[PDB]
């Protein structure tokens, strides 16, 4: 106990690429239906 070990560097880089992955997934849905309300009239 008390070992103080510290999550450190890059993994944080997995972390952020989650969210950057995840906000492109959501525009994907945003050009998905503007896309097809483009063909409604």
């Amino acid at each position: 106990k008390k070992n103080s070990y510290s999550y450190g560097w890059s993994f944080y880089f997995g972390a952020l690429s989650f969210i950057i992955a995840e906000m492109v997934g959501v525009l994907a849905v945003h050009m998905f239906i503007d896309r097809h309300k483009q063909l409604t009239g």
